[PDB]
């Protein structure tokens, strides 16, 4: 129908599409399973149909580089639309071409190593909070649910690093400011709503004229005014994302107020469930590989004797920790794919690409390719040792993507997660319960997350 | 366009419609203002257009009777659809024709005077709760917001009379069971979403296939399982609406489980903001007419000396109280209109009515008609004295509608509100603050509710 002959014409293999649905029935096992099977069955490039929308998959690292880096500005600048977005049209990760470029320009200085070293003390205080809450659970030998305790942690670091609000969310789960922000959850792109948006993408315009949005209209409204209060209470009466944006609107064309709110929202959205999720995947591996946990506890005490508090520089000093984080990300790259919309008829690395195709890099499946990783399913942190870390193709292992449009939040995310692990492990060990799901099964959904949530035994090194 | 010549053809007056919008621009001042102006300008019958949808207004009490009573089953059985409803299609107030008739049959015995006398003791306990919360506000001379304290009250009576759950919502505003139920708020039929649904009623089918609903998909999901837990904890291990429905599914065709949940939801929806709102409108009048308040306090002590607790029968004994409630409802009939969809070409009281028209009775405007009420804007409870209560046309004063499809919840609503007022006034007097809005302005919105929320001074008769 109307475009389902495209790949068959270019000589590109793939699963044969059904009318209207294309291949979306093949998502019944999740993006991850579909992508590995496809890589296996079909080889180095393949093609499928998200309804009428042609998606070209690629796995050659040279080709990936062209797309993510070389022709990023010229050809492959934007992501694919996904549903009605309202004013969130202005958020950097949604925006396009020159508005994107301007936004990415206007926001980059907020994510430098400099500002991040200034934020480290704030992100630290809530590690202590995390500990006392964990100790409360450990002095009462009851299995712990990480996503809850790490959620409460991530939530705290966001509320602080982005607005100055200081909440113990785990113990104030019903503060107005914690309630809204806990509704900014990762979109399930295989839930009813989003699948239909894929079979009926013409519906998106209809919703937009009805001010219906995939960002709940009330959470956005709460923050828009919460910001405009903060804005006008500091102006006038250092050191969060909001103040860094306030200072910036003092490319070009400055930052509009509505533009400012939207970024603020996308930072919470980005930083809340990801931090929570990754931190849980890591504690899962640490707990099912007690040697890796011991070796990391040993490393942490070396740098920080006497449970010394971690600093920006003592954090970047810890190599095994960096290894442990990077390998967890290999097995659970929560973005799962990267995607670029081809804006022009192009030819790259010997392959014609017609305008309008979505180019997709199947991150999860490349992270578990046996042709670039030995024993890809095993959790083996040494793959990232300063010895082996050189035989790893930065276009095969892309947990934050690559190029002008990679994750702007990368250094903060990594720092935020590491500060958590250092303080937690300084004080506790983590052990399987019987109710622990070993082996952790991944969700057949549209999200990278455990089937059953991770529950563990926490014990005090006291 | 496609139907805007209808009234002009039948000789029926009304405001001239614009293409596509019909007359909806005339709602800029609210349904209430539009309806009085229309009654004034145009007389005993008029016509307008909710987009393409012809609505015929009527004010002759004989004609109203035919519509609400005589030809209710034959002709005027259903209300007008309003947006996507999901499984709430099964709720009695939404359902149609034989399913309605069956539901109204299967649910009527739950609202008898018998069951209501059995519920009175439950509804009483939360009057005491209401008092201690009020006393806490009165011992701290801070103006009170009625909708909050009455909301918390109404919320408590619902949670109890419908599931057995016993919560002090005002002090547990963050119990999971109170959180969801506080989201079941009255629909604003002049908010963006519903106006568009009126200009684009073809959009309703589109939303329905997207499982988008005007009952938030999460509140419904919470209760559906909350019920199925309650259902299977009482079955097996008297005296609420849920148990009365459980007993009924033990016309005809019994009550399906999904059918049962939906009614449960519609009862909360119905009984929460209405009780809250009416109770606030009443305290407003009592507080701005201190004689009426005194006369009612005097009456209550006569029946119930020593702050005696109210009983079902001592409640029906209080005539001035019944007067005060009924007159408040005159000035603030929160339904505002009644509506019936004409299902066949008919002729009633000398007027042809073509199939598909919505027949509408402008309750608010009839309640303030100078041709049936002297000084209609004044709050004068004596209009309802056992002397004058006979010169009041039950088809002009219809705060609960009339006929086979009037409010099934009427006796409960009235009893629930009166039990509140008796206990409250036994203990407190209510006085204007400076921040009180005198005179209360009504919302220009699609709801009957105060412009500014009612704030009063509460003082202890101790
Ligand atoms: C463990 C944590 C995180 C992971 C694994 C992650 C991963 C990713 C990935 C794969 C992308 C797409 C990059 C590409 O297209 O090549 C991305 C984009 C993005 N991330 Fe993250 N992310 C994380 C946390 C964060 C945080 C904390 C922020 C805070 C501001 C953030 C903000 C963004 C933004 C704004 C984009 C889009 C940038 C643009 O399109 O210009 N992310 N992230
Ligand atoms: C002060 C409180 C209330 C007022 C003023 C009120 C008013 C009304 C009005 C005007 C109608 C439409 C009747 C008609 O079309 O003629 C109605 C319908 C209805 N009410 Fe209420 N109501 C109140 C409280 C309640 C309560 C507590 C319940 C509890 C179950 C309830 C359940 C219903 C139902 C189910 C219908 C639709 C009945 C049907 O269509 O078969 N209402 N109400
Ligand atoms: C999908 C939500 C997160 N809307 C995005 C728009 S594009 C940023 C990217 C989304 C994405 C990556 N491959 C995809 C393949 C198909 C469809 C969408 C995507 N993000 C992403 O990794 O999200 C998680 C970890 C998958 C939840 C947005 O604006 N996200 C802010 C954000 C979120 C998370 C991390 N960093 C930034
Ligand atoms: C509109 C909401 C309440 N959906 C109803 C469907 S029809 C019951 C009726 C609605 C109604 C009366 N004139 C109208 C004129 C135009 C459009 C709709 C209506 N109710 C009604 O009085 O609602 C309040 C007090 C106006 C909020 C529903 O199912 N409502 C359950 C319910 C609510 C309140 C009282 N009793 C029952």
């Amino acid at each position: 129908t109307h475009s389902h002959g495209l790949f068959k014409k270019l000589g590109i293999p793939g699963p044969t599409p059904l009318p209207f649905l294309g291949n979306i029935l093949s998502y019944h096992k999740g993006f991850c399973m579909f992508d590995m099977e496809c890589h296996k069955k079909y080889g180095k490039v393949w093609g499928f149909y998200d309804g009428q929308q042609p998606v070209l998959a690629i796995t050659d690292p040279d080709m990936i580089k062209t797309v993510l880096v070389k022709e990023c500005y010229s050809v492959f600048t934007n992501r694919r639309p996904f549903g009605p977005v309202g004013f969130m049209k202005s958020a950097i990760s949604i925006a396009e071409d020159e508005e994107w470029k301007r936004l990415r320009s206007l926001l980059s200085p907020t994510f430098t190593s400099g500002k991040l070293k200034e934020m480290v003390p704030i992100i630290a205080q809530y590690g202590d909070v995390l500990v006392r809450n964990l100790r409360r659970e450990a002095e009462t030998g009851k299995p712990v649910t990480l996503k809850d305790v790490f959620g409460a942690y991530s939530m705290d670091v966001i509320t602080s690093t982005s607005f100055g609000v200081n909440i113990d969310s785990l113990n104030n789960p019903q503060d107005p400011f914690v309630e809204n922000t806990k509704k900014l959850l990762r979109f399930d792109f295989l839930d009813p709503f989003f699948l239909s948006i894929t079979v009926f993408p013409f519906l998106i315009p209809i919703l937009e004229v009805l001010n219906i949005c995939v960002f709940p209209r009330e959470v956005t409204n709460f923050l828009r005014k919460s910001v405009k209060r903060m804005k006008e209470s500091r102006l006038e009466d250092r050191v969060d994302f909001l103040q860094l944006m306030i200072d910036s609107q003092n490319s070009h064309k400055a930052l509009s107020d509505l533009e400012l709110v939207a970024q603020s929202i996308i930072f919470i959205f980005a930083g809340y469930e990801t931090t929570s999720s990754v931190l849980s995947f890591i504690m899962y591996e640490l707990a099912t590989h007690p040697d890796v946990q011991q070796k990391l506890q040993e490393e942490i005490d070396a740098v920080l004797p006497n449970k010394a508090p971690p600093t920006y520089d003592t954090v970047l000093q810890m190599e095994y920790l960096d290894m442990v984080v990077n390998e967890t990300l290999r097995l659970f790259p929560i973005a799962m794919r990267l995607e670029r919309v081809c804006k022009k008829d192009v030819e790259i690395n010997g392959m014609f690409i017609p305008k309008g195709v979505v180019v997709m890099i199947p991150s999860y499946a490349l992270h578990r390719d046996p042709k670039y990783w030995t024993e890809p399913e095993k959790f083996l942190p040494e793959r990232f040792s300063k010895k082996n870390k050189d035989n790893i193709d930065p276009y095969i292992y892309t947990p934050f993507g690559s190029g002008p449009r990679n994750c702007i939040g990368m250094r903060f995310a990594l720092m935020n997660m590491k500060l958590a692990l250092i303080r937690v492990l300084q004080n506790f060990s983590f052990k399987p319960c019987k109710e622990t799901q070993i082996p952790l099964k991944l969700s057949l959904g549209g999200l990278l997350q455990p089937e059953k949530p991770v529950v563990l035994k926490v014990e005090s090194r006291d």
